[PDB]
């Protein structure tokens, strides 16, 4: 399927870059346009700022849907909305509240279904957090790791996306990530940056930063079994790519790519 | 060709571990113990607390050298006093002031000659920064390349030091100075960390964190050479290790050693 993993405070008043190559992708509300702010116990703020830059950008066919309960994501008019939709957008917020009011859940097989079909899933923060099979969730001491993951929606199999990547700390827990199971590829994404991810496995950074990208698969050996909460990460041969706009990779071979 | 090369901000109060190890390899005292202010402009206050820490630690002949200009630089006695040292500790404050200073001069021979007899020469934040052939100096933005580089002592032949390795935009600028020439081995310092150099050319992390050591030889491309100041730096295949307290490196295979 069609990503776009946004890394949060995306521009939404100025050009909106990647607002706008999101709009691109669904089609511009040829089929209608949904707002999901599940995340956010600020829903109508939110869905009201993103209502008004999509409409800026030129969706017409717009609806936000304030799916704040388990109850409304077992709606099945939420379901045909989404399953019928060009193009879906997680707000951001915190990645448990998705998983939890979204998990097991109508709405969470209308999002699986929609993807599968080609339709453009997006998500800003969390949104993007909880594209991976296993997530981040947002205690950060420097050089330890008191990472926390959880299970997320796994629209993209075989990576932990983490966010904000210009924070203190954020290099160093998805480095602990992917310490822990080197099968995961580790994507940090900057602020107001963001991957696009095409059907054949590779994506395109699109935004105003970096994205950095911690393959584990080169690690010769690392301490992280062994780690009691105090302790410092020991951790040999990391492979790391730093990409801002215009690069790529195949996430098949995991080549770095300059298109 | 023995080299303590300290992060910044160490023990001066409690265990003091890092100190400790200079005091053991200074021999405690039986040949003059040299404590170099050169770098500061508060040698007396700086000079005075390294005095009481390393009596402390059992150093009975210490000597504080306030060399703070060429012409004390370059008087003979200081000379000798150098190269009939047990050790040279060579204070933090600012690297061009190092330079400047001492380039040139009598007592930058002497360090050289000490050093290539054995003696120990040790350093803090920007005595550890002036140990390689180019060093960087201090004056930052995210993602970019803002990196100032400058000849230092070339005690340490193909490295690039980087101190106080936990404040924000560290790691960025040194993967810019080893992006400009992957020849040069990146080895950031965490504060209160150290690494020990061998004749060998082997080195050990002595300290309460950790040493991230960027190994440029496996990237496959950067646009380094093509980035204007406020463009986004790329870069493919980076090696990098992160190494506690107990754990080494073998500059000459550029590989982990556990200890």
């Amino acid at each position: 399927g069609n990503l776009v993993i946004i890394g949060g405070a995306e521009d939404k008043k100025g050009e909106s870059k990647i607002l706008k190559k999101v709009a691109e992708i669904a089609g511009f509300g040829d089929m209608e346009f949904i707002v999901l702010t599940t995340a956010t116990e600020h829903p109508v703020e939110v869905g009201n700022e993103y209502l008004n830059v999509f409409q800026r950008l030129g969706i017409n066919n717009i609806e936000v849907l304030d799916i704040s309960t388990r109850e409304d994501a077992n709606n099945e008019e939420n379901y045909y909305k989404i399953v019928n939709s060009g193009g879906v957008f997680m707000t951001g917020g915190d990645q448990l509240r998705i998983t939890s009011i979204l998990g097991g859940t109508k709405v969470f097989n209308a999002l699986i279904e929609a993807y599968l079909k080609g339709v453009v899933i997006a998500g800003t923060s969390a949104g993007a957090s909880v594209m991976s099979n296993t997530m981040i969730v947002d205690n950060d001491p420097a050089r330890k790791c008191t990472l926390k993951m959880a299970s997320g929606l796994g629209l993209l199999e075989e990576a932990i996306i983490d966010q904000h990547f210009d924070q203190r700390g954020r290099f160093g827990r998805l480095l602990c990530g992917v310490a822990e199971n080197p099968h995961m590829l580790g994507i940090g994404i900057d602020e107001d940056t963001a991957i696009r991810v095409y059907p054949d496995a590779h994506f395109e950074v699109v935004g105003s930063y970096a994205v950095t990208i911690i393959d584990g698969k080169s690690i010769v050996s690392s301490n992280v079994s062994e780690l009691k909460p105090d302790e410092i990460l020991a951790i040999a041969n990391v492979t790391v790519h730093v990409l801002p706009e215009g690069y790529g990779f195949d996430m098949k071979r995991r080549e770095v790519l300059r298109l």
